[PDB]
């Protein structure tokens, strides 16, 4: 149960047990790069549901698709590079919310009828294997260029050696 500083480069990523396997969901990371993908979990592999977080031009953007199409929940305030920024993420059926810090949540909600997320796939962390497989939805093309601290479903944290299916050019973080 070693908790590990994991340092993505653009081109990494860490390969988890789904989701479902374990909303809420707290990340604590500091970035390098302005842009890329945090977390993504799915159904299957460019459509069925799926949930993601991913940073686009600073600002940090929760998306998730139940079956009739997006969510885009978008942070207020873009994130100041090289600093740790701490993002909690809730999803009550439609109804999402987005916080960074301590600064008020955003809030937004998928389209109706549908309410239930479905996930099969693995959790990806930090980047994915082949953004081509990814839910087009998700509006994402890159990975993280920064650290990741802390990852967790409901409190329960997941970013600990003993959950790690795979890394692929993950170091620890150092600077």
């Amino acid at each position: 149960s070693r908790p590990f500083l994991a340092d993505f480069n653009g081109f990494s990523y860490l390969e988890l047990k789904g989701l479902h396997t374990f909303m809420a969901l707290e990340m604590v990371f500091l970035a390098r790069g302005p842009s890329g993908l945090l977390l993504y979990n799915g159904q299957k592999t460019g459509k069925g549901d799926f949930v993601s977080l991913a940073l686009h031009n600073r600002h940090l953007e929760f998306r998730y698709d139940l079956g009739k199409g997006a969510a885009i929940i978008r942070s207020k305030e873009p994130i100041a590079l090289g600093t740790w920024v701490r993002v909690f993420l809730e999803r009550n059926g439609r109804k999402g919310a987005l916080q960074v810090g301590d600064g008020p949540r955003v809030l937004g909600e998928s389209p109706v009828p549908h309410t239930m997320l479905n996930l099969k796939e693995p959790l990806y962390v930090g980047g994915a294997p082949d953004f081509s497989k990814l839910a087009r939805g998700a509006a994402v093309a890159s990975g993280f260029d920064g650290a990741i601290q802390l990852v967790s479903l409901r409190g329960h944290q997941l970013l600990t050696q003993e959950h790690v299916l795979r890394a692929v050019d993950v170091a620890p973080f150092a600077g």
